[PDB]
């Protein structure tokens, strides 16, 4: 009867919705939620016949390190999705577009400037950066990426984990700097809005070296008696009218072509963002670029 759901998101982005989809089809959601590398761990020594059906979230067209625990399948509506951000794994439907990015503590950083990466290596700031464990996490993974795309120079990578104090959870480094426990923070689009919407003095950064923009994923988990209501889910996810929900209720970027853009107050446009260009981003594994910056 319950149909579980991995997912590294926080409860108040994918609770509400995966309750209208309870209300809907009348099934039980269970959420299992984890760092995107910790859950695919987990998933992963799970036992065949306890695994649950879908996981959402995290980069998972190129993070996924066990292709054997899932079912290959995407969604038929990829027709209506961005063109530049479809899915070119065959286990992974793209479901939303999430920019990293740095935060900052307005009320902590007075007269101290920060655009970018560069800035965060500024002196007076060493030990008061924070951001989470690139192994474990699709953030700091892809901040660590970023920061490597500069140049694509290692010694970038290591001089900023010098200066910077790694934590487990992703999203432990937004509660820090919005608490006052750091000034800054490397985290991602909508963890940031979530405690700025809180009343934090947080400020949200677009770094202008290039700011990494995280294509989230789902995919069906490869298990012995998948709930048959899974791909009415991912295809309830990956709608134009979940989807559009999602962008007025959070400024959540969508993925298909066919629903606005929104992006209220500090929030900005992809059209605003420097993205760092595929071409800067070529193909290297997920385990040989941890291995790279060790
Ligand atoms: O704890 P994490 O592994 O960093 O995942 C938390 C979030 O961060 C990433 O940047 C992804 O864009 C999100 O889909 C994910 O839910």
């Amino acid at each position: 009867n319950v149909l579980t759901v991995y997912s590294p998101y926080q409860s108040n982005l994918i609770r509400p919705i995966l309750n209208e989809f309870e209300k809907q089809e009348h099934v039980k959601i269970e959420i299992k939620h984890g760092s995107t590398q910790v859950l695919l761990s987990n998933l992963h020594n799970e036992d065949f016949s306890e695994r649950g059906d879908v996981f959402m979230g995290g980069v998972l067209s190129e993070t996924i390190d066990h292709p054997e625990d899932f079912v290959p399948y995407q969604d038929t509506s990829v027709t209506q999705q961005l063109e530049d951000y479809r899915s070119n794994n065959k286990y992974v439907t793209s479901f939303l577009l999430m920019p990293t990015v740095i935060v900052v503590n307005s009320d902590l950083q007075g007269d101290i400037k920060i655009r970018g990466y560069q800035d965060l290596l500024q002196p007076i700031l060493k030990g008061k950066i924070a951001y989470s464990n690139p192994n474990t996490t699709t953030t700091g993974y892809q901040h660590m990426r970023a920061i490597y795309s500069m140049h694509h120079r290692v010694s970038d990578v290591h001089q900023f984990q010098n200066h910077a104090m790694q934590l487990s959870k992703t999203s432990k480094v937004i509660e820090d700097v919005a608490k006052g426990k750091y000034y800054a923070g490397l985290s991602y689009e909508q963890d940031a809005r979530t405690w700025k919407n809180k009343g934090y003095p947080v400020s949200i950064v677009y770094p202008i070296e290039g700011t990494m923009l995280n294509v989230d994923g789902i995919a069906l988990v490869k298990n012995a008696h998948p709930h048959p209501k899974r791909k009415k889910l991912v295809q309830y996810l990956t709608s134009r009218s979940v989807q559009q929900r999602l962008v007025a209720e959070f400024d959540a970027k969508s993925i298909r072509k066919d629903v606005s853009e929104q992006s209220d107050q500090s929030i900005e446009n992809l059209k605003n963002i420097p993205l760092i260009p595929k071409s800067k981003l070529p193909d290297i594994p997920h385990h040989k670029f941890l291995e790279m910056i060790q």
